[PDB]
């Protein structure tokens, strides 16, 4: 419900590509919007959990550091 678990995305918020077969679709969770494999391409370590979120190219920069 609050986390885009593919309630009904089916396609990026950057590129907006419709998921298919051969791309997959993966959610920022520190925004919390759904990247594609290019878009969600970038992932970082937080010392709020000690592991490495899976996150967009930007916010994945932005919490980096
Ligand atoms: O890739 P699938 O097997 O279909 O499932 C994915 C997981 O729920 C991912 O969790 P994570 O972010 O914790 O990886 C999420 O980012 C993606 O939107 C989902 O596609
Ligand atoms: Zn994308
Ligand atoms: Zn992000």
């Amino acid at each position: 419900r609050k986390w885009a678990e593919d309630n009904e995305v089916q396609n990026c918020m950057a590129c907006g590509k419709g998921f298919s077969v051969t791309v997959r679709r993966h959610h920022c969770r520190q925004c919390g919007n759904i990247f594609c494999a290019e878009c969600s391409a970038k992932n970082a370590l937080t010392p709020s959990s000690k592991k490495p979120v899976r996150v967009c190219d930007a916010c994945f920069n932005d919490l980096q550091g």
